[PDB]
């Protein structure tokens, strides 16, 4: 209720402007009392590291979503990689750089952790399964594949954030890379 | 003694990231605090040029500890245990650095001068490890060196919060063959 007020005003503003923004504008836009965020979530590193975990889960169910929608294969694969390197890349970065501030904070190391089990779970069960019912040849089993997924998104999103989309990390050269790491026969990308 | 500096803040970067305070630094090198301001401009400056360096220093090393690799696998596997052993907290600093440029070119230019120098190193040891072979890779070699590279950012930062799976993943992104890993190099 506040929480969600709290939630919600803390996604969108660490979502543009990254971990310093102070909590007093976070209150402010949630209409919040300060108190409630040591109520509702113990610090501000653990309403950070929430935030960016939701964030990060929800972008890639969001690409997996709209990459339901539809055959092709070729182009399930494009809707998927394109949703998560453009719109959801801010929600994946924010998500990189929680990973980064939690050194050995368990609280707060589980919560990363469970957040990257389940992306790569995702990814096993709708992109590498999408994959294989198709057509495609496992190199590696399942749950590898899944994670040679998820790093390269990751490493793509920072070295395209911090090069602003250049230096061989526009928007389409990141797809390519993916495209290149999966090589999806054209027969199984016409499906 | 601009060096002075640098040393102790990549040692103290490189531990605890970069919160420490520039007092801190100045007073591991008995500097006054107005050398910063000086020699870097500001304390991200300092950063951003610590990182930078220590991930060329890792990425150094992990040739070193690869070049007397046997075969392409074995290549390989010394190459990325090294970036994910010894040189994972470079290598964690300079993807921290990548993440706080804030748009300022100072600090964009530093970080993709990096870049360029470690993907361009990657191409060129690539396709030197694999001459002996006779097998070509299946994309691009500028395409394998940001495959290889993005892997290796990418696997860093989760060991944060495997060296076996961390390979097989940087096998799997090149295809490359079991025989190929095999062959003598």
């Amino acid at each position: 209720q506040t929480r969600d007020a709290l939630f919600t005003a803390a996604t969108e503003l660490f979502l543009e402007h990254g971990e310093g923004v102070p909590i007093t504008q976070i209150c402010a836009a949630a209409g919040a009392h300060p108190n409630q965020v040591t109520y509702y979530y113990g610090s501000k590193e653990r309403l950070f590291v929430e935030v960016a975990c939701a964030a990060v889960l929800r972008a890639g169910k969001r690409a997996e979503d709209d990459a339901a929608t539809a055959e092709t294969v070729g182009d399930y694969t494009e809707k998927l990689v394109g949703s998560l390197l453009g719109p959801g890349a801010p929600s994946v970065e924010l998500f990189t750089s929680a990973m980064l501030m939690t050194g050995r904070r368990s609280e707060l190391r589980d919560l990363i952790t469970d957040t990257l089990r389940t992306l790569h779970s995702s990814g096993e069960v709708a992109l590498i399964r999408t994959l294989m019912r198709t057509g495609w040849q496992l190199r590696a089993g399942i749950d590898v594949e899944s994670k040679a997924f998820w790093s390269a998104i990751f490493g793509l999103v920072i070295q395209k954030t911090a090069t602003g989309e250049s230096f061989g990390y526009s928007l389409e050269e990141a797809v390519a890379v993916i495209f290149a790491n999966l090589q999806i026969p054209e027969t199984v990308r016409n499906t």
